[PDB]
């Protein structure tokens, strides 16, 4: 019966999804770019094998999508979405992990500023202004900074790329702890500990 | 320790590989093209997470590669390999499942003839002759058939596409039976049977 076989494949896809999310979180925290890139490709492919997702599975795929956009922050996509990777992460973030309001607002604001600053860092001030117009007295100060190419303004040092990465890594630690007990990781660790 | 974490991820990749091979075999036997295409993409991505493979894992990836080329038989690749999909499957086949010599020779010969016949079926007789020259009295008869566009010659009806698919599907049944007891499939089926 391919009903029973199809159901077992859906159960296994769900397990593979959690395993790849946990692996993606670890690679992001560790700074292992090539590993992150490979795990991301695997998660994206496995996600195609699922056509119906539970509330928990939706949150999992969106954390994977959010981290993928954060990792591409300083890098076709702009032709399709007409926005920068960090603007996409901001849109994804706006619908996930809202219940920790304090840290959610902190991460949101760091991404908003960095979506502008990464364009300035790359020498594209016209793009930095286009990003500002899509996201946003406070605005007049931010516009003057972009106009004057004031990349190292004190505001940008408090709302830095490193600070954005640090806050996101602290959030990643909660996801990594929450998913550390998923089926495939526990079974994988039991085999490694037995050898050993 | 990322040594222990990396080892658990290697164990889990090995389990995912077997699961996706078994799923690819079933989709190939069942004729589920879209499912096969999705499982193939997932297997290819998961295979990147492995850098060292055992003898059994090598045989698994090559069955996945062989079935992928067989499925693309009638469809960039020709720019890179300078050959047709069936010629690639023939090269992969030449190094796997040799110990069943009888069925191996049968599948080999059906692919050799079909690598030529699928070009004739598509109206590309110049390509059919180029395929013949790369693969191969018997040759004079095969060359005359191509020259005269004798697509429905009695030789082609014994060495048919359907006969090639049937023999390959019988081989796929041995792989499907051999891998039906792998870790992820057995655990997936236990969860489905408990619910039901
Ligand atoms: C849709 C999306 C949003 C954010 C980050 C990545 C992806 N994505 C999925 C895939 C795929 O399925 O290949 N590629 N890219
Ligand atoms: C990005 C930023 C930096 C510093 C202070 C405030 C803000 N900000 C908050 C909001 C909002 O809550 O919408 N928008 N912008
Ligand atoms: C190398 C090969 C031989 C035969 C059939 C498929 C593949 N392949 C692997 C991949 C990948 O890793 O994406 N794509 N294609
Ligand atoms: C493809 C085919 C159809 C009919 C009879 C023989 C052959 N063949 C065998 C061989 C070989 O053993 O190399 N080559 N070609």
């Amino acid at each position: 019966d391919a009903g029973l076989v199809a159901e077992a494949e859906a159960v296994a896809a769900g397990w593979m999804l959690d395993f790849l999310c946990l692996s993606l979180c670890r690679a992001f925290r560790d700074g292992r770019s090539e590993d992150f890139r490979r795990t991301r490709n695997s998660a994206e492919a496995i996600i195609h094998g699922l056509s119906s997702l539970t509330a928990c599975q939706l949150r999992t795929i969106y954390i994977c999508q959010f981290l993928t956009r954060i990792a591409a922050g300083k890098t076709q996509f702009e032709n399709d979405e007409r926005i920068t990777p960090l603007e996409s992460a901001l849109m994804i973030w706006g619908s996930i992990e809202k219940e920790h309001d304090k840290l959610h607002e902190e991460i949101q604001n760091l991404i908003k500023i960095q979506a502008i600053a990464v364009c300035m860092e790359n020498g594209n001030f016209k793009e930095a202004e286009e990003v500002f117009e899509r996201i946003f007295p406070f605005k007049s100060k931010l516009l003057m900074i972009i106009s004057q190419k004031d990349t190292f303004h004190s505001f940008f040092q408090h709302f830095s790329y490193n600070h954005m990465m640090e806050k996101i890594k602290s959030y990643v630690n909660y996801v990594l702890s929450e998913k550390s007990s998923t089926f495939l990781m526990k079974a994988a660790a039991k085999v490694v500990e037995s050898k050993r």
